[PDB]
């Protein structure tokens, strides 16, 4: 089973480790651990197009969108393959991931190998949140920390 | 037309972009950047096998060898995907890299999208050390700086 990893890191103290797991090539992913450094509540989680960090998490691009669509949910038809909501962090900056996607996968079109996770300063709004950039990046602020998503034993 | 990225970091000083180039399938690699922070001199320039920096780069764990060779160097026809032989570091500690391979790739069996690149202590041998080790890693040292392989624009 084809098995991922991606280790955040960013400029200040948001830190973390997401591991991802797709046993069948067709079948979800899971996608899973945990984020430090985090103020408490909602945090956009996103996997953006490149994995490219050579100035900072700014690399990594937009969305990662192959099917041009506009910005949702997770469990939304109308979404890009890399909107995968938001996490929540509690009241001592710690997130813990858990989070089942049948839209990204480790393999195919939809491959997230090499690309990157990202974590936002805020909520995505999911594509429901009033104006025009919502429905692009969903408001969810800044990069706070991302890495690439490598290959795991 | 593919392309990939690394940032090389590591707990010392060294520091390194380097860009990966195949514009087909069965073509060339070209791979080419910039690193400093290394010690004049002759340093292992190696892809291992996993995107995996949870713990450093100890977890990207042994050479990308999918064929089970020993280790050579790039001119050699027994060697490892990953054995890309030494990069040079100037008097002070920068090391312009240009290569070309024609053995890893940036898609099939032999792709490193995901995997890690790591710069080495000390000069890889090349499998001509002569001694055990010579053949298995070259006698390049520690892992000075890694970064995971990702797609870039």
């Amino acid at each position: 089973a084809t098995k991922a990893v991606c280790v955040l890191k960013g400029d200040g103290p948001v830190q973390g480790i997401i591991n991802f797991e797709q046993k069948e090539s067709n079948g979800p992913v899971k996608v899973w651990g945990s984020i430090k450094g985090l103020t408490e509540g909602l945090h956009g989680f996103h996997v953006h197009e490149f994995g490219d960090n050579r100035a900072g998490c700014t690399s990594a691009g937009p969305h990662f969108n192959p099917l041009s669509r506009k910005h949702g949910g997770p469990k939304d038809e109308e979404r890009h393959v890399g909107d995968l909501g938001n996490v929540t962090a509690d009241k001592d900056g710690v997130a813990d991931v858990s989070i089942e996607d049948s839209v990204i996968s480790l393999s195919g079109d939809h491959c997230i190998i090499g690309r990157t996770l990202v974590v936002h300063e805020k909520a995505d709004d999911l594509g429901k949140g009033g104006n025009e950039e919502s429905t692009k990046t969903g408001n969810a602020g800044s990069r706070l920390a991302c890495g690439v998503i490598g290959i795991a034993q």
